[PDB]
DNA sequence: TGTTATCTT
DNA sequence: AAAGATACA
């Protein structure tokens, strides 16, 4: 065990060669010696601890992670123990409330229980410098992120992708729109929600798309 | 309430 | 680039 799950470390080890990658580990270190950066170093890439990647099945990616103390821990959106949800996560469960029937206030916001059925919860940036939104942003992390869609892209079908905001959104031209299933919509935050998160479905059109495919649907109450 | 997203310059 | 103006807890 260590930082990246082996089925991840297989099909990404060769971005770790590339001069953005070197680059861009090498910026994050200047940022922590510098500033606190979201998440701290060993939490980075949760995203792959939690299933085989051939084990993915839905993709929701967000724009980066939570900049607030003792929020981000890899997996996009999601909060742990004690940790209260964020706004939004706040909202999430609230689009969940009314979209899904049985569902109800999880009371806490660890979301590693998707995470393990094959949601992969990802941030097209996975650091931030504290309490600046994006503030990572076009610093190479889009390019790695982009090797991870890329992988799916190619070596997988019948995958519904979630993309949430403006900024997930920009994956979207790299998506086979065939081959998979993506859902685009404003990103759960109160700065925009009503902007159509709200009203989106995206978690029960999730389940339809999965079930018509053979696959198991995603139990979202399975926190 | 504070959201720190998004559209626009 | 970076920043000002803009519906529910």
């Amino acid at each position: 065990m260590e930082f990246f799950g082996e089925s991840w470390k297989k099909h990404l080890s060769g971005e770790f060669g590339k001069p953005y990658f070197i680059k861009l580990m090498g910026f994050v270190a200047e940022e922590r010696k510098h500033y606190t950066v979201y998440p701290p170093p060993h939490q980075v890439f949760t995203w792959t601890q939690m299933c085989d990647i051939k084990d993915v099945k839905v993709v929701i990616l967000g724009q980066d992670p939570y900049h607030g103390p003792n929020q981000a821990h890899g997996l996009c959106f999601s909060v742990q123990r004690p940790v209260p949800p964020p706004p939004s996560l706040e909202n999430i469960y609230k689009e969940l409330s009314t979209d899904i029937e049985d569902f109800v206030h999880p009371g806490h916001g660890d979301l590693s229980g998707w995470a393990k059925q094959g949601v992969l919860l990802l941030n097209a940036v996975l650091t931030v410098r504290a309490h600046q939104a994006n503030s990572h942003k076009e610093r190479g992390w889009e390019q790695f992120t982009d090797a991870v869609v890329s992988w799916l892209n190619q070596n997988s079908n019948g995958l519904v992708f979630l993309l949430w905001g403006s900024y997930a959104q920009k994956k979207g031209s790299a998506i086979d729109r065939k081959r998979h299933h993506v859902l685009q919509t404003a990103h759960p935050s109160p700065l925009s929600v009503y902007r159509g998160f709200f009203g989106c479905r995206h978690f029960s059109k999730t389940n339809e798309l999965l079930q018509k495919s053979g696959k198991k649907p995603i139990d979202w109450k399975e926190l």
